[PDB]
C-alpha cells in the first residue's frame, strides 16, 4: 500500500504486541501459582506486587519518552522499546525461578520499555500524518492496543491449557522480536528518510505539513499548567484507570477463584469485556458527533455526559457483578456490561485535552498518563491485600472501592472540567 499506511499497519501490530506482552501475565499468573508447568507458592500480597510492578516502570518513561523521541526520533525509540519488552518477556520463566524479586524487577523493566512507545508513535505521526488524515492514521495505529488486549487473553488461556504457562512468554517474545525485524527493515522516521516512498506521496505529505509546521508557535514555551480544568481530566483518568487496571490484572484471578472457570474458558470470557469496550468506544465516537451536530450541546455538555455514562455505568455494573457473585452467567454478563459502558470515556475525558488546550496535546497527555498510572501500581496490591483467598465478600469490598472511586472521579470531572481553549494555551 502507501508508505504512511504501511507505517499505520506496522504500528498496529507493534501496539498489538505491546499490549499482549503487558496482559499475558494476568492469565499466566493464574496458572503459575499453586493451591504441566512449574508452580510457585506465592501468597496473596505477593501476586499483587508481581502484577503491579509493570506500572512502576511504566510511570517512569512516559514523560521522558517524548523528550527522547524529539531527540532521537520515534522509529528507534519505539522499535527498541518493543524489542526490550519482548526479549525481557522471553526471560520470565527463568526470572520466576530466581524468585519474586527478579520477577518484579524484570516486569518493571518491561514497563520501562513499554512506557516509551506512545510518545514515539506520536513523534512519528508528527511528520508522517497529513492533517486531514491524522485521525484515521492514529486510529489505525492505536487500535492495535485494543486488539492486543482482546486477543492476548484467549491465546494465553489456550497456551496455558494445552501447554505450560511458559510458552505464553516464549510465543509472545518471539513474535515481538520478529516484529522488530520487520519494523527496522520497512519503516523510517520521516518521509524524507524513507527509501521506498513515491515522488507524489512524499510531495503530498510534505505539502500537507508544510505551513502547519510554520504554525508551531507552542514549541519554545510551556506555562504552568496547574489549572483545575486539567486536574479534572487528571482525576477522571485516575479514577477510570483504577477500575480498568484492577480488572485488567485481576479478572482471570476472579474468574478462577470465584466463578471457578477453566483456564481456557477463563481467557475466552475475560476477553469479552475488552471486546465490548472496543466496540463501544468505536460507536460512541459517532454518537458524540451526532449529539453535537443534531443538537449543539456546547462541546462540554457532550464531554461531561459521556464521562458520566462511561464512569457511572462501570461503577453500577461492578457493584452489580459483586453483588450477584457466584452466579457465573450474570457475573460475566455484568463484568462485560461495566467495562463495555466504560468506553464512552473515549469521547468523555479522554479527548478533553484536545479542547482544553490543543497544541499542548503531548504535554497534557504525558501528564495525565503519568498520574493515571498510579492506579496500576497500587490497585492490584490493594485488591490482593483485601482478598486473602476468595471470600466473595472480599471481592465485593474490592468492587465497592473501585466503584466509589469511579463515582468520585465522574463527579469531580463534571464539576470542574471546561470545554473552551484555556487562557494560557493561545499562542
Amino acid at each position: 500500500c502507501s508508505a504512511r499506511y504501511n507505517l499505520a499497519i506496522l504500528a498496529f501490530f507493534g501496539f498489538f504486541i505491546v499490549y499482549a506482552l503487558r496482559v499475558n501475565l494476568s492469565v499466566a499468573l493464574v496458572d503459575m501459582v499453586d493451591s504441566t508447568g512449574k508452580k510457585y507458592q506465592w501468597d496473596a500480597e505477593t501476586q499483587g506486587w508481581i502484577l503491579g510492578s509493570f506500572f512502576y516502570g511504566y510511570i517512569i518513561t512516559q514523560i521522558p519518552g517524548g523528550y527522547v523521541a524529539s531527540k532521537i526520533g520515534g522509529k528507534m525509540l519505539l522499535g527498541f522499546g518493543i524489542l526490550g519488552t519482548a526479549v525481557l518477556t522471553l526471560f520470565t520463566p527463568i526470572a520466576a525461578d530466581l524468585g519474586v524479586g527478579p520477577l518484579i524487577v524484570l516486569r518493571a523493566l518491561e514497563g520501562l520499555g513499554e512506557g516509551v512507545t506512545f510518545p514515539a508513535m506520536h513523534a512519528m505521526w508528527s511528520s508522517w500524518a497529513p492533517p486531514l488524515e491524522r485521525s484515521k492514521l492514529l486510529s489505525i495505529s492505536y487500535a492495535g492496543a485494543q486488539l492486543g488486549t482482546v486477543i492476548s487473553l484467549p491465546l494465553s488461556g489456550i497456551i496455558c491449557y494445552y501447554m505450560n504457562w511458559t510458552y505464553v512468554f516464549y510465543f509472545f517474545g518471539t513474535i515481538g522480536i520478529f516484529w522488530f525485524l520487520l519494523w527496522i527493515w520497512l519503516v523510517s522516521d520521516t518521509p524524507q528518510k524513507h527509501k521506498r516512498i513515491s515522488h507524489y506521496e512524499k510531495e503530498y505529505i510534505l505539502s500537507s505539513l508544510r505551513n502547519q509546521l510554520s504554525s508551531q508557535k507552542s514549541v519554545p514555551w510551556v506555562p504552568i499548567l496547574k489549572s483545575l480544568p486539567l486536574w479534572a481530566i487528571v482525576v477522571a483518568h485516575f479514577s477510570y484507570n483504577w477500575t480498568f487496571y484492577t480488572l485488567l490484572t485481576l479478572l482471570p484471578t476472579y474468574m478462577k477463584e470465584i466463578l471457578r472457570f477453566n483456564v481456557q474458558e477463563n481467557g475466552f470470557l475475560s476477553s469479552l469485556p475488552y471486546l465490548g469496550s472496543w466496540l463501544c468506544m468505536i460507536l460512541s465516537g459517532q454518537a458524540a458527533d451526532n449529539l453535537r451536530a443534531k443538537w449543539n450541546f456546547s462541546t462540554l455538555c457532550v464531554r461531561r455526559i459521556f464521562s458520566l455514562i462511561g464512569m457511572i455505568g462501570p461503577a453500577v455494573f461492578l457493584v452489580a457483578a459483586g453483588f450477584i457473585g457466584c452466579d457465573y452467567s450474570l457475573a460475566v454478563a455484568f463484568l462485560t456490561i461495566s467495562t463495555t459502558l466504560g468506553g464512552f470515556c473515549s469521547s468523555g475525558f479522554s479527548i478533553n485535552h484536545l479542547d482544553i488546550a490543543p497544541s499542548y496535546a503531548g504535554i497534557l497527555l504525558g501528564i495525565t498518563n503519568t498520574f493515571a498510572t498510579i492506579p496500576g501500581m497500587v490497585g492490584p496490591v490493594i485488591a490482593k491485600s483485601l482478598t486473602p483467598d476468595n471470600t466473595v465478600g472480599e471481592w465485593q469490598t474490592v468492587f465497592y472501592i473501585a466503584a466509589a472511586i469511579n463515582v468520585f472521579g465522574a463527579i469531580f470531572f463534571t464539576l470542574f472540567a471546561k470545554g473552551e481553549v484555556q487562557n494560557w494555551a493561545l499562542n
